RNA sequence: GGGCAGGUGCCCGAGCGGCCAAAGGGGACGGUCUGUAAAACCGUUGGCGUAUGCCUUCGCUGGUUCGAAUCCAGCCCUGCCCACCA
RNA sequence: GGGCAGGUGCCCGAGCGGCCAAAGGGGACGGUCUGUAAAACCGUUGGCGUAUGCCUUCGCUGGUUCGAAUCCAGCCCUGCCCACCA
């Protein structure tokens, strides 16, 4: 239903960068399935938020009638890096990775086979022989490729740069020849390497593929890139509750954004959302995401419509928050609740030993670190200090205390975690 | 009939460097035939004397009861340089070249299984795994690689180096692994690359070969290494005549190099020749060379003792002119002749057909370019202008010369390029 | 994927419309003197049988011009510089 | 194959025998004020149930010393610099 320059217009909404755009509408108008891959890293299956940029949009190309091919890496996830200036996947870590992956991705895309294959790399670079590993290496000289921002200032500055390293570029660009890329889907920071890929297809005699850059979204921290390893992240698997308590603690600054790249909101709707106010505008963002993602698999338009298909009403901006799925409007309530100094309903038990017990109770500190609150006593103490610690709601000023456990203890670290402890032989 | 410091002793005489040296005694020590590398390029299967000055330690070593293993390049003889910034052998032309380059090989190394081993290293490099070439080049990092000097100074100076020359020092290497080698031979300008060798061993947890460096020959020149591009080269082939011409023509300075790289006389003796003057020790040279590789296989020893052998009298330096075999003797005759201005014995014949006449003659000019003696009638225009060109015996001065063959004619070309022409329907 | 600059004779490299088979350095080649060496000095370093000429010639293919190695356009390869940078 | 220098806390990085769980910048974490936001301000940023203490702590393994993150030795990895350069 849409004509090849209106798909090229859908696509575009969101996208860095297009390259060239051009041959994109060229490909459009062939009126074919185009094959649009993502390669993907096993070693890393949890996804979050910003992995959702990419899937999104290739959830859109699947909605236009395109196909994904999804490459698993396990070829490189299998050696890792060999020198060791993350360890290699045996082959049993790396399906049982696979695996996860996948299932967390198809919360995004399609799984019909005319729109979703999925292919391990192993398949084909396994067997590339030493010639044809040769003749590839050939394609670029050691300065085009020292121009990758990371080779680039790793080696002016002195940081190592295994040689091996610069092969990984060819086995990824040769991983488009393996299956006909039309379309290469990355975040910005692959745009070195998806440029090799048009390079090693022209060299094969392929038509070189369409390079389709998203940016990447930022995570709670408002500086940094979302990320597994700067805990700022917001997993697409995290339950409902936590979705939602994270997405409202998204910065201000970057609502735009995540409204840009994790829904398809009218760039009208959302300029309405932003005047009603930052707290409204965090809210219809909460529902929307905690609803798509709690869901077996988003919608194809997370948009106005299916905000009010949940049962919100767009002209409330954020006030109707009884309405919604059960799952968002018990978050939302929690966190309400939560904000103003309550204590949830339901929270986390921890059934504590007997024989942990001293003089018949628990040092408050050690009572912490058992609870899974505090990774040590020390930081439990800390945590005093600094009145970051409540007891029954009451905030601790002991850190010598001894608490007695003959009834469930309601502990809290911090604004918004909670453990109710109780003894048990 | 020698220990392993004696072998030692031996080994060290003319080479630039064994590196580790207590390695090469230690392995001696074994007693057991030492496994001794040369790689060889297919692609320049026609050796001369520089070439010689390797293969000759290569022939002690031999002699030592060691076991050469020459592994023909034919890998990357067949691959060249995929992009173009020599061309890339077929399968016919790597055996014809393997095959001239073996029998050339042949007048200096002994051929009997036990100490000599011809291998092809595609036998092994074609079927090295991507995997297995990823983990080869993690062994080395960039900056480590791009320490090579060619590598260094192009990089500097912005001149191309293609991506897949970084994976050729791993490919010898892995040779040097393929075949356990206890020493690799080469010239000092193949240092960088024999000491990857050592670090593949290694990690392959094999001892790591001894690396032995010979100092290059230096050309007719003087200055540069001896080449084939150069053309300041003797060819082990070379006919006796020119071959001993062009040994008299070595720039005195170099006469104690050419001594010490491809004679075994001791240093006192190659003194006293110097003593004599630079003349005669030429004349104990091109005497020695010459009837080394006339023979189809130089001697253990180019030596004082095969000197007298060959019917030359050690104290009369150069002056007993008419002994040695007829090959040797009957060159030094024609090189002193025509020193003096003579007209050699025996000169190339070249029939010329009677097509070729203009007016029952031919221009001097067109005479010696289809003589084969100049290879333009304007360079032999020059040449007259320079008084570089005799028929008959004569200067020519006349750059319009029509000359008469009803009878053989003899021209010459500068000092001692000589060629018999007459006429034939 | 974007920009700029470069590719010239045996090599490096200059060339800013004619003075260009082309500066300068190097190399090689011929000759003198000899030792078939070095040095020093002089010469040579696209081709063509009638020359006041013809052919070809500066990465490739075209173009403006009486005339292009030079200026213009498209292309090839390279270098630097962008892009990428969390 | 040879030389020198480096590797420290969440990160960068200082540390020149004790003043070192360790400067400075950054990050993160707790709290106030709130909007479970930012900002600003104050605090925290090895462990240990009795603490004036104990354990562990600056690439690895040892050593000097009352005492080593610091000095010494051997080793690992890296960077620069050699070697290689025709
Ligand atoms: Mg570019
Ligand atoms: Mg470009
Ligand atoms: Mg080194
Ligand atoms: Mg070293």
């Amino acid at each position: 239903g849409h004509t090849p320059e209106e798909a090229l217009a859908l696509l575009k909404r969101g996208a860095e960068e297009i390259v060239p755009e051009e041959e994109l509408l060229a490909k459009l108008k062939e009126g074919r399935p185009l094959t649009v891959k993502l390669g993907a890293d096993p070693t890393r299956p949890d996804l979050h938020l910003g992995h959702a940029v990419v899937l999104r949009k290739m959830r859109q190309f699947q909605e236009l009638g395109h196909k994904v091919v999804l490459i698993i890496g396990d070829f490189t996830g299998m050696i890792g890096d060999p020198s060791g200036r993350r360890p290699p996947l045996t082959l049993e870590e790396t399906r049982e990775n696979a695996k996860t992956y996948v299932a967390q991705a198809g919360k995004i895309l399609r799984q019909e086979p005319h729109l979703f294959e999925l292919r391990y790399n192993s398949e084909w670079l396994e067997g590339l022989t030493f010639k044809e590993v040769v003749r590839l290496t050939s394609l670029m000289t050691v300065a085009q490729m020292l121009e990758r921002e990371d080779f680039k200032k790793r080696y002016e500055a002195g940081i190592p740069i295994s040689l091996h390293e610069l092969l990984y570029p060819f086995a990824q660009a040769y991983d488009s020849v393996a299956i006909r890329a039309d379309v290469e889907m990355g975040g910005t920071d692959q745009r070195f390497n998806l440029l090799v890929g048009r390079e090693v297809q022209r060299a094969y005699g392929q038509s070189p593929q369409v390079c389709f850059l998203m940016p990447l979204l930022v995570g709670l921290d408002g500086r940094e890139k979302m990320s597994k390893s700067l805990d700022n992240y917001i997993g697409l698997t995290e339950p409902p509750e936590a979705m939602f308590k994270k997405l409202m603690r998204v910065p201000d600054p970057l609502l735009p954004s995540y409204f840009r790249l994790l829904t398809d909101l009218e760039e009208e709707e959302i300029e309405a959302l932003l005047k009603a106010g930052p707290v409204p505008a965090h809210r219809v963002l909460a529902r929307l995401l905690t609803a798509a993602y709690a869901l077996p698999q988003i919608p194809p338009r997370i948009d106005r419509a299916f905000y009010e298909s949940l049962g919100y009403a767009w002209e409330a901006f954020g006030r109707d928050k009884e309405a919604g799925p059960e799952e968002v409007r018990r978050a939302e309530a929690r966190y309400d609740e939560v904000a103003k100094g309550g204590i949830p309903e339901e929270i986390p038990e921890v059934t504590i030993p007997a024989s942990e017990l001293k003089e018949g109770r628990i040092w408050v500190a050690r009572l912490f670190t058992l609870a899974g609150l505090t990774p040590s006593n020390a930081e439990a103490r800390r945590l005093i200090q600094n009145r970051g610690l409540r007891l029954d709601g009451e905030v601790l000023t002991d850190p010598m205390l001894q608490v007695d456990l003959s009834r469930p203890r309601i502990l809290q670290r911090g604004k918004d975690r909670f453990v109710r402890v109780r003894l048990s032989d």
